């Protein structure tokens, strides 16, 4: 059962219930000391280790539990240093450099004068409880320099770090909770993981040798299946420029209901692959008098300054700053767009490195116009997009998963660890 009610309560640390009792990191734990670092300069202490040795880089590389290290070292270097052998199930604690960084480790560890090794004392103060409660409060630890004497954290400063005490038996109860809810996020994060590795997979081979196909040649773009042909975008695109009509005159932007999108709105965008909206529209007005030029949905839009590379597909009819470059395409029913905007963000180092060809890195027109493509049957652009644009959703609903799972666990990790819900027992 889950205690709705929450009575009366006390207030030291914050607001904590009856039962809970602010105790003293130091008077729950039986041991609060930091490590040490052999003299690193004596191969004998590390030649053929036996201790893993954990630096805060091996608490920050790893997820809430610590079980792998990057460095060891040996009976010796252990004994002729301050490092210890800090027992399975502990807590350890980064002081410098990842200040708050905590971790469990699985296995029997040493380590530096950096990281402290927290042992609780049993049946008094869980492990588990505790990382729980130094991670709520991490991003309170690691400011102690803002204050007033910029000081990282001493081994007696955290020592004295006042952190609630509740029953055994309710530290047990609400760290299991706040374990399953992590494991979920852990979960749906490889997913999510795996699934990116595959669009980046799916990129290189649907790109380059399509779908369907048993027979290929070479080409002016590498090897491609048989049935593709090779042109420039000049061949099957018309390119567009852009301008910023005058920022002295209102009767430009006031009110302004068409798109003006500029690089910044394309950064912004995320990988998105459409662009419906622009940060700062102008009036039909600047459209006319300022000539831009205004492209139809469906066109693709790229970045030719500052963050170059960036491209879209517009959703609605635009126009745009020189800071980009249009793409119409001489009949829409030869061409999909998504496909080549894929095609292009697949290229984007390549359109880098042709801007990139001095200082101020610009892609001009004719550099974009004698661009190299492929020219597949419309047919299987629609394919090759479909199924790019439907990992990329899937994708994103997986990361939208996670993003409501963490803001969960923020929630009851604040819930639990204080005076407000409660576990029956």
């Amino acid at each position: 059962m889950f205690y709705k009610e929450e009575n009366f309560k006390k207030t030291e640390i914050g607001e904590i219930p009856e039962d809970w009792e602010i105790v003293e990191l130091k008077d729950v734990c039986k041991k609060i000391k930091a490590g040490g670092t052999p003299k690193t300069s004596v191969e004998e202490y590390y030649k053929n280790g036996t201790i893993p040795f954990v630096k805060i880089e091996d608490i920050t590389n790893s997820n809430k539990y610590l079980t792998n290290t990057k460095i060891k070292i040996t009976e010796e270097g252990l004994n002729n240093s301050n490092a210890w052998i800090v027992p399975k199930n502990s807590v350890l604690f980064a002081m410098y450099g990842s200040i708050g960084e905590t971790a469990i480790n699985k296995i029997e560890v040493a380590t530096n004068q950096a990281i402290l090794g927290i042992i609780p004392k049993d049946n008094i103060l869980e492990s588990e409880f505790l990382y729980y409660i130094l991670a709520k409060n991490k991003n309170y630890y690691s400011k102690l320099g803002m204050q007033t004497t910029q000081k990282n954290l001493n081994a007696q400063i955290v020592k004295s770090f006042k952190i609630p005490l509740p029953p055994l038996e309710e530290q047990k109860q609400i760290a299991k909770i706040l374990t399953k809810i992590d494991e979920g996020i852990e979960i749906i994060e490889k997913s999510i993981n795996k699934l990116e590795r595959i669009k980046k997979g799916l990129m290189h081979k649907l790109l380059t040798k399509g779908i369907g196909h048993s027979r290929f040649k070479k080409s002016e773009i590498g090897e491609i299946p048989e049935d593709w042909e090779v042109f420039e975008i000049k061949d099957i695109f018309e390119v567009k420029t852009g301008t910023t009509p005058s920022t002295k005159k209102s009767e430009y932007w006031e009110n302004g209901e068409i798109n003006w999108i500029t690089p910044l709105d394309l950064s912004r965008l995320n990988e998105k692959i459409y662009i419906g909206s622009s940060e700062r529209k102008v009036t039909k007005i600047a459209l006319e008098k300022c000539n831009l030029n205004l492209i139809p949905k469906g066109s693709i839009i790229i970045s030719t300054r500052a963050p170059v590379g960036y491209v879209a597909v517009l959703t609605v009819e635009s126009t745009f700053n020189q800071g980009c470059k249009g793409l119409f395409q001489k009949n829409n029913d030869s061409v999909n767009t998504e496909f080549y905007a894929y095609y292009l963000k697949f290229k984007k180092n390549l359109l880098e490195n042709l801007s990139g060809g001095s200082t101020f890195k610009e892609l001009s027109k004719s550099m974009l116009e004698n661009f190299k493509i492929p020219l597949p049957p419309l047919e299987e652009q629609k394919q090759i997009a479909k199924i790019l644009s439907s990992v990329d959703k899937s994708i994103e609903l997986k990361k939208q998963k996670k993003e409501k799972l963490q803001r969960m666990k923020k929630k009851i990790m604040e819930l639990l660890l204080t005076g407000k819900v409660r576990v029956k027992t």
